[PDB]
RNA sequence: AGAAAUCCGUCUUUCAUUGACGGAACAGAGCAAGCAGGGUGACAUUAUU
DNA sequence: GCCGCTTTCTT
DNA sequence: AATAATGTCACCCTGCTTGCTCTGTTGAAAGCGGC
DNA sequence: ACCT
């Protein structure tokens, strides 16, 4: 079949006085009918019934909890504005039940028992219906009636069975003829039954057409007529009859859709409540217009319809916990575990729940194994544990709480102490876990054709200014009530150059005019002469450019056949131009010659990927079970260029160190005037003159950026202790650091390093707000205060946390264009994605979190997922586990392998934080990935001929003065290297460097390396091609 | 149908009226975390009496 | 053919 | 032993800040009468 | 496990 996306163009309308209000007032009617429509639908679904929802979710494969849909329409959270009749959630349970003539269910229990935010309050729909009816003067049974012609029409959406859009109103308050179901019901069940008991099923339609219409009794050109009264759109039987005739014959399919068309029309629409409801609704909003009532039940039937899906399943969800819970709930190991806090290893005056990562995880079991070795020697098993656990992105875990356990480890045992800390966490989540209420919300409302067509367009173009305008022509409801037509302009100069500018290029059709579609604006020249607006340059510079292509000719024609835009539009005057485009044919599973590629994400070096090919012939893979052949890798680049010289927005890390130093020396000045304050012996003042931490930091000469972010912090530092004078100057400082010559309000590129430096300016100012106002526990401080105080740089706080935003939105949408341009140009059907990212968790170390924060690995693949399918590319998510250690073309070929990662240090840099990892990798095999560090220590001892010293490398702890010395090593690497520049390949954890069996990484040369011929790959690549090589779901 | 308008943004000790460039959007609810001060509380190294 | 309205469509 | 410098780790608070998921929307396709 |  054919696919299709969407794109879109957001502006503001520009409308003059007169229609302004005009459209204020529209908008305003639209909005209450909205809020009405909302209070009514929530009286409807109030009224659903257990055999309504029976009916709708009956052909549904996996069965529903039709009690836990009544109860999440019968009683919902809500607001203010739609509260009619308040219970409380005591009684919730006890009214269900009256409601529902049986027990409750535990999945209803638990979505009454959850959570609801201050502002919300419960209410009883199904009571709100019983009230509805008496407003209309009818009887329950009788509204129950045509609720459950309404559930059977769709016209409302009713658990899993969706709406069929807007077509209630036209449904059950239209003014039109309506159809003969009688006769399209009779036509089909016949029809259904003759191909019942065919003696030979054709292998064609032509047999079948041939009976169709002899039951029918019309011909090809009249069954539309007998059959659907030649009103509405054309029906599958119609289409059916359309067909060729040689073309194929699926029976099971057509039964099926004769099956739904049976289903869904043997029941009449026999109002009772018919024309009260229609009376009730013209009372309560406008006079009757089909758009208009649409877009009112549009908004208030989106709006319920997700909140009552969303609390079933959350219902579900919650019951699940709840279950998990109550099962690991060792009352005695739970208490006696958070007995801890009434216990003397704990002097606190606060308690705090205990969790997994508190006591080490899984390795608390290990913990225990060394007291059942070496009893009275607890203290240094914890020592010994705590070291090697480590690691700068897991949370270390707290060692009194070890110690405490020790105390009991007789009687719980380890994994018990661990179920009760998962314990703890689960029944801490599960209590503070709300249900969601029902909101109208604040969507906006569609015009349909909308847009004045391109080719229609009004345009006054001038010799040298394009007419820019785009031009909505919006039914606008007058005070009288009238409904008219009115021309609104806006302004939009993407939607200009994409689509809504006129094409005159004789030979080129495409569907956006722009790069990623295949097309670029010509060059301007000296002839150009733009004359405008400062603040309009940028926009005239497009302009411009399209002036141009229509001069040369060269302006390509929009071939995506427009026929009508839609114009969605709020309160604000915000206007959304949805584009929906065909991007060909859904693509079948891999064949020869498809091509396909992985991502790999990365945090302080490039995104890498890797391009592959399937093949007739060459090197086989199992998983994918096919032949494949390496094309390509590389790092995702997103180029920009300053008279010449390139700059790459993504990696860009500033100026080195000697081409700033003017910049340095400025801080230095400051640096050498001020001191750090410190005051934590006593209460006395301890002081440290600044140019101490000003001069480590230049010691390793860092670049442009990361020497911003230390400067940073060291002014932050230099804020702490201060007086208000004293602030009054720093103050003259901060501002020179934010916003002069190299601060981040002129230089700074997208990179993760880039964003985490203004996030240190932005602590700057907060230090600078903490201690002017004298902040501490008992005395909180708002942010009335801190503008009140200083409202300039309280405002920069603001501009730097946009400065944040704007550059993380316009990252996210290079990446995602770098990627499908890559995927462009070597014909890239399939995208392999890491779909498993982390992003937070109280496990994690709060440095990490909030670079993972800035780090947006989850927004970076939704943008490429909603990239991709413009251009018919498919995206799919894999688990991220272990592809930065498989050996690409050789694991699960046919079986697992995996190996370390290396590092190219030259020997006069190995240090002794080499050693620390040197040692620390060979004493540590253990499962996961530590088995191929150890191995990769191993291999390096052999290749390296060092293993004498591997013996007294395993004593290496950190600060013992009888540890062998960094020239050791390097005085053995350099006798056998020839000197001091030469690389040394070390595995430490996240080296860019990968001994691969295989050329799988452009660039790879292969060298012999502890007797075994391998590919040195970068990482990176190795990794995007171990992403690419994966076929299993996430 | 009303000549005005950066649609929204990015890079650069380069800030550009011919510099180089990028983007489907929107609503609500929910969840997860971060920071600046301030408190608590454990450990470890130095360097001494 | 266009506009503005109706209806049904099982995608 | 014992004091005090400097660093690590964690746990909490107030009042702000952020990213991510869920469940959805931005209709399709035909005829009619009046232009 | 990704992430260094
Ligand atoms: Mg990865
Ligand atoms: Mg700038
Ligand atoms: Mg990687």
């Amino acid at each position: 079949s054919m696919s299709s996306a969407i794109k879109s163009y957001k502006s503001v309308l520009r409308p003059n006085e007169r229609k302004n209000q005009l459209l204020k007032s529209t908008i305003q009617c639209l909005e209450d009918g909205s809020a009405f429509f909302f209070k009514m639908l929530q009286g409807l679904f109030g009224g659903i019934t257990p055999e309504i929802v029976r009916f709708s979710t009956e052909q549904e494969k996996q069965q529903q909890d039709i009690a836990l849909w009544c109860a999440v329409n019968w009683f919902r959270p809500v607001s203010q504005d739609s509260l009619t009749h308040t219970i409380a959630s005591d009684n919730l349970v006890e009214k269900f039940e009256e409601y529902y003539g049986g027990t409750a269910s535990d999945a209803i229990k638990q979505y009454f028992s959850a959570s609801i935010g201050e502002s919300y309050y419960w209410n009883d729909c199904r009571q709100q219906y019983y009230d509805l009816c008496r407003e209309l003067g009818v009887e329950v049974s009788d509204l129950t009636h045509d609720l459950e012609i309404l559930c059977r029409e769709k016209c409302l959406a009713v658990a899993t069975e969706s709406n069929q859009n807007n077509s209630i109103i036209s449904v059950l308050f239209g003014t039109g003829e309506k159809e003969d179901r009688s006769v399209k019901l009779r036509i089909t069940k016949k029809i259904l039954e003759a191909i019942s008991n065919l003696k030979e099923i054709p292998k064609n339609v032509a047999p079948i057409q041939e009976i169709i219409l002899n039951v029918a009794k019309a011909t090809k050109e009249t069954f539309r007529q007998v059959y659907a009264g030649n009103l509405g759109a054309p029906s599958t039987l119609e289409k059916f009859i359309a067909k060729d005739g040689q073309k194929e014959f699926d029976l099971k399919k057509l039964q099926t859709d004769l099956k739904k068309v049976i289903r869904g029309k043997s029941k009449e629409r026999d109002w009772c409540c018919q024309e009260e409801l229609r009376s009730y609704v013209e009372q309560n909003t406008i006079q009757y217009d089909l758009w208009a009532w649409g877009e009112m039940f549009n908004k208030a039937h989106t709006a319920l319809k997700i909140k009552s899906t969303r609390n079933y399943n959350f219902a579900k969800q919650r019951l699940e916990q709840f279950k998990e819970i109550q099962s690991l709930n060792n009352l005695l190991v739970v208490k006696k575990l958070n007995d801890f806090f009434d216990s003397e290893f704990f002097s606190g005056e606060e308690t705090y729940t205990i969790c997994v990562h508190h006591l080490g995880g899984k390795d608390l079991s290990k913990l225990y194994k060394a007291w059942e070795d070496d009893p009275a020697d607890p203290e240094n098993a914890i020592v010994v544990l705590c070291d090697d656990l480590k690691n700068n992105f897991k949370k270390e875990p707290i060692r009194n709480i070890l110690r405490y356990i020790f105390t009991i480890r007789q009687e719980c045992s380890a994994q018990d102490i661990l179920a009760a800390a998962k314990y703890n966490q689960q029944l801490d989540r599960y209590k503070s876990q709300k249900a969601n209420p029902s909101v109208l919300g604040n969507q906006g409302f569609t015009w349909t054709n909308a847009v004045i067509l391109p080719e229609k367009a009004q345009r006054n173009d001038r010799p040298n200014s394009l007419d820019l305008r785009i031009w909505l022509y919006l039914k606008l409801r007058h005070p009288d009530g009238r409904w008219k037509k009115h021309h609104i302009p806006f302004y939009d100069t993407r939607f200009f150059q994409e689509i809504y500018a006129a094409g005159n290029s004789p030979v080129d059709t495409c569907q956006f005019r722009t790069p990623r579609f295949g097309y670029h604006l010509p060059k301007l020249t000296d002839q150009t002469a733009i004359r405008v607006n400062k603040k309009h340059v940028k926009a005239a510079k497009t302009e411009a450019r399209i002036r141009l292509a229509i001069q040369q000719g060269t302006l390509p024609v929009s071939n995506l056949k427009i026929t009508e835009i839609s114009a969605t539009i709020n309160s604000k005057g915000q206007v959304r131009i949805p584009v929906k485009f065909d991007v060909g044919r859904q693509k079948g599973t891999l064949q020869i010659g498809d091509r396909f590629c992985g991502y790999d994400q990365n945090q302080t070096a490039s995104h890498a990927y890797s391009l592959w090919e399937v093949v007739k012939e060459g090197q086989y893979h199992k998983e994918l079970g096919c032949f494949v052949r390496f094309i390509s890798s590389g790092d995702i680049v997103s180029i920009t260029e300053n008279r010449g010289n390139q700059f790459d927005q993504l990696s860009y890390e500033g100026l080195a160190y000697p081409q700033y130093a003017d910049w340095r020396k400025k801080a230095s000045k400051f640096v050498s005037l001020w001191q750090i304050t410190k005051k934590n012996k006593k209460k006395e003042i301890v002081t440290v003159e600044a140019k101490e931490k000003f001069d480590a930091i230049c010691k390793y000469q860092p670049r442009l950026y990361k020497f911003n972010k230390e400067y940073a912090y060291l002014l932050r530092d230099i804020v702490r202790g201060k007086s208000l004078v004293e602030l009054q100057q720093i103050r003259q400082e901060i501002f020179r650091f934010i916003e002069q010559d190299c601060g981040v309000t002129r230089l700074g590129s997208l990179s993760l390093s880039t964003l985490e430096t203004v996030k240190a300016v932005k602590g700057i100012i907060y230090s600078y707000f903490s201690t002017a106002l004298n902040a501490s526990k008992n005395n909180p401080i708002s942010d009335e205060q801190r503008k009140e105080f200083d409202p300039e740089l309280f405002a920069l706080l603001e501009k730097l946390e946009l400065i944040r935003t704007r550059k993380k939105k316009q990252k996210v949408e290079r990446i995602a264009n770098s990627l499908i341009q890559t995927c462009l140009e070597n014909n890239i059907k399939f995208i392999r994605g890491e779909g498993d990212l982390s992003t937070t968790n109280n496990a994690t170390k709060k440095k990490a979190n909030s670079r993972s924060m800035d780090w947006l690995a989850r927004g970076v693949f939704n943008k490429i997922r909603q990239l991709a399918p413009m251009h018919n590319i498919t995206l799919f998510g894999c688990g991220s586990l272990y592809t930065s250690h498989q050996d690409p073309l050789v694991h699960r070929n046919p079986d697992k392998a995996m190996k370390c990662r290396w590092a190219a240090i030259p020997v006069k840099d190995i240090g002794d934080w080499v050693l620390r990892k040197l040692s620390q990798n060979l004493r540590a095999k253990n499962i996961g990935t530590g088995e191929y560090y150890h191995q990769g220590v191993k291999e390096f001892l052999s290749h390296y001929e060092l293993q004498d010293l591997e013996e007294e490398l395993l004593k290496w702890r950190s600060d013992r003065k009888s540890n062998i010395p960094c020239w050791v090593l390097q005085n053995r690497l350099a006798e056998k290297l020839g000197n001091k520049e030469a690389v040394v390949y070390i595995p430490v954890r996240g080296g860019r460097i990968y001994f691969a069996t295989h050329k799988v990484a452009t660039g790879a040369v292969s060298i012999v390396f502890d007797q075994k011929q391998v590919w040195v790959c970068n990482a990176d690549h190795v990794a995007a091609a171990n992403i690419a090589l994966t076929v299993k779901g996430i």
